[PDB]
């Protein structure tokens, strides 16, 4: 547990954490059509991974290994890249105030407050951008926006809640926030 | 005004804000024996010292412009330096506590909160180097520690109930 907080990792101008950049662009050139990408686990446990978030370059490694490092890192941020200000309010939105479109303008306006380092929302849009190109060569790797939100909002979120219509519409802005990316 | 929060100024291993960096080199070159420095207002409005703020040598610029826009700074920061957290905490303990170096020790582990961006810290220490660095040629420019600290604890801070925090920042810059 000894990653450092988002805020401390990197600061504009750059745009996401500097190990990131490297994670996502060694799975993009060694599994970008992979089929079972981010859907089978690998071999190594966490410590072995969390070893690697430390350490050559990061295309010696077995591309499923790079995977599963990829959601540790999403794990081991002291505090998750949607922070748990912006998901509690998020969760509290009534029936009535129902649009995707609200749910992501809300979103945005909490993400990108003054009281939350900026480098949280830049680093939820690096992250959309992977997420859209992966999305782009579905017809090999079998992923689109709505299972990809499936299996990484519970990691960008970090939220146990029960599945409401709330959790639903999480998942649901998520997923177009991935496919709208351009 | 624009003024990014400090932890989206630099990150480490950046030590400080290089905006920051600059203002502070380029004060203590042109005015660490000056006799009114950080004490007099200049002629300059604050969006014209935003102006400076938002950017091209900073030596060009009159000294007492420059501690004005180093003040500027320090206020039109979107967080204070200290945290009002960190700040909340330490003058709540106000009557009973009094012991300075248990306040300091306290300061500095509230300030190094994992909830707390490293930045703060960092930026303080810069800040405190700098206002020793000051108080080292105090015989010419008259700013010795009290002195600093009552000029700057109000800013750093962003504030009676407050006179330990103000010896906090005293003793601080004596001991660098």
């Amino acid at each position: 547990s000894t990653l450092p907080d988002l805020a401390e990792q990197f600061a504009p101008p750059d745009v996401a954490p500097p190990l990131l950049i490297k994670l996502v662009k060694a799975i993009e050139k060694k599994g970008l059509e992979c089929s079972t990408l981010y859907r089978t686990q690998s071999s190594s446990n966490p410590a072995e991974l969390r070893q690697l978030l430390d350490c050559l370059d990061l295309e010696m490694f077995d591309v499923h290994v790079l995977a599963d490092a990829f959601k540790r890192y999403l794990l081991d941020l002291p505090n998750p890249v949607i922070p748990v200000a912006v998901s509690s309010e998020l969760i509290s939105l009534a029936p009535e105030v129902q649009s995707s479109e609200e749910y992501i303008q809300l979103l945005k306006k909490l993400i990108r407050s003054p009281s939350i380092p900026h480098q949280y929302w830049l680093t939820l849009q690096y992250l959309l951008k992977h997420f859209f190109k992966l999305s782009q060569t579905s017809s090999k790797n079998l992923l689109n926006a709505r299972v990809l939100s499936e299996l990484f909002s519970p990691l960008l979120f970090r939220f146990p809640a029960a599945s409401s219509e709330n959790t639903e519409h999480l998942i649901k802005i998520i997923e177009i926030l991935i496919s709208t990316e351009w």
